[PDB]
DNA sequence: AGAAGTCTGACATCCTTACTCAGCCAGCCCCACACTAGGCACTGGAAGGTGAGTCACTCTGGTGAGGCGATTGCGATTGGGTGAG
């Protein structure tokens, strides 16, 4: 699994059960292939509104892509 | 004492009624177009509302690719049997 990834064969998962720790630190050498009507209703405006209400950030608010 | 500006007083004409019978107009009555100006109606234009179509976005379905994964085939190793010394 290394050797293949190191070759760019294939990816490996970091995390799993080859992890030689047993927890988080560590790596894990096996191999892993590399590969709404009433919403469209609120009208942009009351949309706005709503992600004021919420609490969403100004720029998302800002965008004003519909 | 001489002129002046009225002033009662003593006449002088053409109103009346009036025929009459002329020949021609002026002044009213009773309307004829006739006519002007604006009320009513019609037409046109503008504005507003509704309906339809298009545009964008999202969701669903279909197709393709992968995907891992099992299944099959081939190769290698081990064991057993037979033959030879």
């Amino acid at each position: 699994a290394f050797i293949a990834a190191m070759k760019g064969k294939c990816l490996l998962e970091v995390t799993g059960v080859a992890d030689p720790t047993g927890c988080g630190e560590g790596f894990s050498y096996v191999k892993i292939p590399n590969k709404d009507a009433d919403l469209r209703r609120l009208s942009l405006k009351n949309a706005k509104q709503l992600l004021r209400k919420f609490g969403v950030p100004e720029e998302e608010i800002k965008k004003l892509s519909r």
